């Protein structure tokens, strides 16, 4: 098993109510576990517990490894794309391009005159949103890791691109890699491997999209 979490209890703050509530899930690597749930149910909380930022109160929880996390905002430093997308991971242009096209940003980068030298968070491009959310995800899914964190990577991304985006970078691209991607959408949940719905911190929801269809 690459990621457990077994009867977890989490706080953010001491004598506050709980922002985790029972939480238990597991993940085989190369799975794919689906977080789904509204705002404030604790889908980043549940990142950042994975990522050491937040202790359990109860619980255990197993993961071993690199992370690469993919925030539910984007963020762009000041430098070319190709630059923002290795973000000081030593570069391989297989890799790169495989990475930008399972990202739909070649269309984009062609359009420049300077190409992959494009200069961005300086002041003369505006990226749009959409922009930057796929540079956000081409610059977590670029790194090398043991497990994938990807919290709502498809902002601003109409629903087919978004489509696009989930089955060419998220199933095919990473199909051998240990994935957890925040995510509310049918066919996302239908692929993963497993779906964890939470809802005001507790599991509203664990199992399979074949199991909650026999359900119904
Ligand atoms: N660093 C933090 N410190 C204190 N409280 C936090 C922190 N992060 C989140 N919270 C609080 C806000 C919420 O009341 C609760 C759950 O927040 P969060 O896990 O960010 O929800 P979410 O990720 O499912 O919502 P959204 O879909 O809007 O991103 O935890
Ligand atoms: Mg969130």
């Amino acid at each position: 098993t690459e990621v457990v979490m077994e009867n977890v209890t989490a706080f953010w703050e001491e004598g506050g109510t709980p922002v985790l509530k029972d939480i238990n899930f597991k993940i085989e690597r190369g799975q794919l576990l689906a977080v789904a749930g509204s705002t404030g149910a604790g889908k980043t909380s549940l990142l950042m517990m994975i990522m050491g930022e937040l202790e359990p109160s109860e619980g255990k929880i197993k993961h071993s490894g690199r992370i690469s996390f993919c925030s539910q905002f984007s963020w762009i430093m000041p430098g070319t794309i190709k630059e923002n997308i290795i973000f000081g991971v030593s570069y391989d242009e297989y890799r790169y391009r495989s990475v930008i096209k399972a990202c739909q940003l070649e269309e984009d980068i062609s359009k420049f005159a300077e190409k992959d030298n494009i200069v961005l968070g300086e002041g003369g491009i505006t990226l749009s949103g959409g922009q930057r959310a796929r540079i956000s995800l081409a610059r977590a899914v670029y790194k090398d890791a043991d497990l994938y964190l990807l919290d709502s990577p498809f902002g601003y991304l109409d629903v087919l691109t978004e489509k696009e985006i989930f089955e060419s970078c998220v199933c095919k691209l990473m199909a051998n890699k240990t994935r957890i991607l925040v995510t509310s959408k049918m066919e996302h949940l239908k692929k993963a491997d497993k779906i964890l719905i939470l809802h005001e911190g507790s599991s509203y929801f664990y199992g399979t999209f074949s199991e909650l269809q026999n359900l119904q």
